[PDB]
């Protein structure tokens, strides 16, 4: 007892000097971020005009669509395979697994590589993140400045390696609370106690999230406007939603598994069936990225575009079923790139659905399809990732409809709920299980 | 411990399905209750305005009953803690805080009348203090009372029942459901070692308590402030100093209400009749008050919204200040049951729109708007004397619903808690479970 009185009056103390260093690793992050995101626009953007030198062709012009992405794509698995094979994927278990001290942080490996890496998978436009690479990158970077000025003690390493991770979401999304949410619910140390300063990521969070500001303003990344609100009778069908993700995020989570080591037999571990696969998968990607742009890409495109409605129910169908499909194709093959985000266009996609079928059935409530999508644009978030708090917030900080945080905490929990009930696993915690596993055995 | 991992990893979120159900049940009582407690301070406050309509000729007669109605309720607050559960005094959070340590006993039996109807009778008669305390103190022995009842057994339930009333407490009393489960992650639970506290289940109880709240009190907000002007970037080094200049005011803040503590402890003694009577003169002198300037008195929600809009002077906002400090302290440094939380939103957003007064004028190229200074230093004071910003900071989103000043609010809260440690400033709620804990030694 006398432990904790004594503990309780030296609360919250955190050394100075991890203050001022999670200051310089959040700025790190943050212009990290954002050279990341003006990289993958200029690229995308390179690729557009190519279509246009050859905007008569179509055979041919099917074709600079898939060799562009495709050799991009070809230049990042590559990057992986050969200079750091823990770029390759999500990189947020990678992370998990740093924090719990059982994975490495090959800062001055994975950083080129996760930043050039990704840069042409997703340069190249395929169905993957900014939010895993970054978050890893983030990490490293975190890690980086850990060793360059050689601070010690347990606190430092977790601490400057989380505000690195949560300042990596933040410039990700320009969604600061989610980012340091996102360590304390998620990323951080579930089993036993840490000492990671929580004010400590903040300030991290902070000047991350400012750098992105000082290039990205006056555009959002997600504008939705401000949709109506949600009546108390109306609430039971945002918890059939919840549950509705609730049993298809297992389901999905392992078809991303699953896919993984089908992948995984095509190329068997080599360098060059890998790559060349990628190329193939990256490649469709580029021309699925001309003939159907829905099917292909960050996805993020398609999110207002479904809450207002301007969908047709089969177009919805559509669009979730080929998103799935190259959802699972271009993360479960390796390639530096997340699933965070393409799951949000997958829960907004599949929320409009609900929405649209809600509309008919019950005139009654007066009904706006676009607030079911918003309820269960994080739902896949939390039916798959299991962590919902995250997601929650999340999408609030780059909706904000604040009006219908009641649905979405209701379809978020009807995930979580349902996902524990139905066998599924967190994703992220998965992964970290069947890479720790390979590792000793 | 690599193998303990990949085993502990894949059995990861799989809360036992009792305990997602009782939190279900937990939740709903705690929001019942904190309906209940709510209508009940608005109808004694509603009765006592009454009393000074039926006498709204005789201004000395009408400054007595404006006394004697918030003496008399005081009274019987202050009696109904010392005599049946005097850990029901005071704010509640540090007793819970307790509880989640094993250290504090949660006497279920005792402190929900107590505390129910003890701060029905300190904020029912306009005392400076809040709904927050109270509620989550009274929805943790909500929690604790469920688990007894159904016998559930383990570590686990005990801590996550007792913190899903806590959660559920705090949402049901600012209708902030994020809020309230950050409070619970980020204050609340053990800070130095591991638990067992589902934050699923914490999830479940405190949409059922939100819900509760909504089917009685929709339609109203609790704050309405509108949506006010964005933030530039060359306008946010404003909001830093804004946060330094609560950073170094929350200690001082701190160390009064302790230190109010102790001097208002002499004047009774540990006397159950003196502290009753004393009691009856700071009640009273809150509803004399509450009629002669009710702006230094009550809860303080309602000159938030006055204060963001800049309908304040100058000279208002410092005297609403002042005033507003002194009557804090001597309402919750006397142990009357009711907290402190709330009214330091009051003496945050004012402090802030005093600022913000004070940045107009220096600066007319950055186009300002008081307000926004106002909405960043809401929840300053939770910053830097609490020392839980990002609860703070959610919550004030929640009620103020203001997005677009995420980047002020956070700074300004930093600024806060960083300045707050830097002059030796400890967190509040923290401070006193230690002064408690250390006291129930001390007599040994």
């Amino acid at each position: 007892r006398r432990q904790l009185i004594r503990q309780l009056l030296e609360r919250d103390k955190t050394p100075l000097a991890i203050l001022f260093m999670a200051a310089v690793v959040g700025t790190l992050v943050g212009l990290a971020a954002v050279a990341f995101d003006k990289g993958v626009a200029w690229l995308q953007n390179q690729r557009m005009g190519a279509l246009v030198h050859t905007a008569d062709n179509y055979p041919l012009l099917l074709t600079v669509a898939f060799l562009c992405s495709a050799v991009l794509a070809m230049f990042g698995y590559f990057l992986v395979r050969k200079y750091a094979p823990e770029a390759g994927g999500s990189g947020i278990p990678e992370i998990e697994g740093a924090l719990e001290d059982q994975r490495p942080v090959r800062w001055w490996r994975v950083l080129p590589v996760k930043f050039f890496g990704g840069l042409g998978t997703l340069g190249g436009g395929m169905v993957l993140g900014r939010a895993g690479p970054t978050v890893q990158i983030g990490g490293n970077i975190g890690r980086m400045v850990l060793d360059i000025f050689r601070l010690k003690g347990d606190e430092a390493r977790h601490t400057l390696l989380a505000t690195g991770a949560a300042a990596g979401l933040a410039a990700a999304f320009n969604a600061p609370l989610a980012g340091i949410l996102f360590i304390i619910e998620e990323m951080r140390p579930q089993f036993r106690y840490t000492l990671i300063s929580i004010k400590a990521v903040f300030i991290g969070v902070i000047m991350s999230t400012i750098m992105y500001r000082i290039f990205n303003h006056e555009v959002a990344l997600i504008d939705v406007g401000k949709l109506s609100d949600a009546p108390l009778n109306t609430l039971w069908l945002y918890l059939i939603l919840g549950i509705i993700f609730g049993i298809f995020g297992p389901i999905f989570n392992k078809w991303v598994l699953g896919m993984q080591d089908l992948l995984h037999r095509v190329h068997g571990g080599n360098i060059t069936k890998w790559v060349l696969m990628g190329g193939a998968i990256g490649g469709l990607c580029g021309l699925l990225g001309f003939v159907a742009p829905a099917t292909s890409g960050g996805g993020f495109n398609l999110i207002p575009i479904a809450t207002a409605g301007n969908f047709s129910m089969g177009m919805l169908v559509f669009i979730f079923v080929a998103r799935v499909i190259t959802t699972l194709l271009c993360f479960s093959s390796g390639a530096p790139g997340g699933i965070f985000a393409p799951m949000l266009a997958l829960g907004t996609v599949l929320g409009t659905a609900f929405g649209m079928v809600a509309v008919e059935l019950f005139p009654q409530y007066h009904l706006e399809a676009g607030t079911f999508a918003i309820a269960g644009m994080g739902a896949l978030l939390a039916a798959s990732i299991r962590a919902p708090l995250t997601g929650i917030i999340l999408v609030l900080e780059m909706t904000d409809n604040y009006q219908l945080i009641l649905p979405m905490i209701i379809t978020g929990l009807g995930a979580t709920l349902l996902a524990q009930f139905t066998g599924g696993k967190p994703l992220y915690s998965a992964i970290l299980a069947r890479t720790l596993a390979k590792q000793e055995a």
